[PDB]
C-alpha cells in the first residue's frame, strides 16, 4: 500500500505480512529454491511444533553454509538461519527498527506482535522509503562489517563459534557456554 | 546535482581468477568483509562480477560442492560496468536496469579501475533512487548475454530435481551453452 514519505511510521504498516514460512529440516537446496523462485530473500523458520526459531537470508547462506563446503541438499537450514529468530516489535517506529537491524548487521527481520506471533518480515527496502539517508548508510555500513550472534538452541545462552579446520571449512559451530556441550 | 563516480568508487578492490572455486571465493568475501569482486581470466582480461546474488541464483541451485565450481560459470557476464566519467545518476539507472547493487568502472581504455557499490551511490543518492535500486535488485535479475551471438541470453536448463546442468543460450539461430 502507497504511503508517501514520512518521518515517523509504524513498522506494522510497511512490513511484508505476505511472508513464508518454511521447515527448520529444509535443505540449503530447496529453502533457495523458494527464494529465487518469489524473488524472496528472507524466509521465516519454524521447528516440528511451530515456534519460529529463525530467518534464512542471503548472507546467512554466504556466511554460515558456503564455508562449510557441502552440497546445498546435504545441509538443513537449521545450521545457517539467524537464530534465534531476529525481531522486533509491530509498534516500533522506522527509526527504532533501522538501530536494532544495524546494531545486528541485518538488513532485515521478522516483526512480531504484542503476544509474540511473528506477523511480518521488514527489509532495507521497506525502510528505505522513511529512513533519512544517514540512516540507510549507517545500515548498509552495519551489514557488510557486522555478523548476526547467533546463540546456542541446547542453552539458549551461549554464542555459536565457527570452528575452522586446515582447509577454512567450517566443521561445526561450537557453543561458548562453558557449562554447555554443543556443537552443531 | 552532479557528481562523477570516479570521485567515489573504490579503487581498492580486490581480483580474483576466473578458476577460483565458490568455496575459496567467499572464503575472500567473508574475511574481507567485501561481497564483490572482480573476475580476471588467465590473459589479465576483467571477465566478470562475483556478488552474493550471483551464487543465491547461479551456484546453489546447482547442488555442488563450493569447491567444486569455478566461479566463471557463476559470476555476472558480461562484467557489470560504467565509465568512470559516468554520473551518479547514470550509475543508478544503470544498476537499477539491471537489478545490481554493484559494478565494475572502467577508464577510457576499458580496464576496471574500481567498484562502485549502492553504499557508495547512498550519500550522492536521493532517497528515490536509492528505494529504486533497492527495489531494482530484488525484483529483476542481471541478463548474462551470450557470448556468442550476443544477444541471445544464457538461460538454466534444469534436471528432474530441478538442478542448474548448464546455461543455454535461448537464441534458436545459436548454439551455445556453459
Ligand atoms: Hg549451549
Ligand atoms: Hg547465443
Amino acid at each position: 500500500v502507497p504511503r508517501g514519505g514520512h518521518m515517523f511510521m509504524r513498522v506494522e504498516k510497511i512490513m511484508n505480512s505476505n511472508f513464508k514460512t518454511v521447515n527448520w529440516n529444509t535443505t540449503v537446496f530447496d529453502a533457495v529454491k523458494i527464494m529465487n523462485e518469489n524473488h524472496l530473500y528472507g524466509l521465516v523458520v519454524k521447528d516440528d511444533n511451530g515456534n519460529d526459531v529463525g530467518l534464512l537470508s542471503e548472507r546467512s547462506i554466504i556466511k554460515r553454509f558456503i564455508p562449510r563446503n557441502k552440497k546445498p541438499d546435504e545441509v538443513p537450514i537449521r545450521l545457517v538461519m539467524r537464530k534465534p529468530i531476529p525481531k522486533v516489535k509491530s509498534d516500533y517506529d522506522v527509526k527504532d527498527v533501522a538501530a536494532y537491524l544495524s546494531e545486528n548487521g541485518l538488513e532485515r527481520c521478522a516483526v512480531v506482535d504484542d503476544p509474540g506471533r511473528v506477523v511480518g518480515i521488514v527489509t532495507l527496502t521497506d525502510l528505505s522509503r522513511y529512513l533519512s539517508r544517514a540512516s540507510i548508510t549507517d545500515i548498509l555500513l552495519s551489514h557488510r562489517t557486522k555478523d548476526y550472534q547467533h546463540l546456542c538452541p541446547k542453552c539458549g545462552v551461549g554464542v555459536l563459534e565457527p570452528v575452522y579446520n586446515e582447509k577454512g571449512e567450517i566443521k561445526v559451530f561450537r557453543c561458548s557456554n562453558p557449562a554447555c556441550d554443543y556443537e552443531e
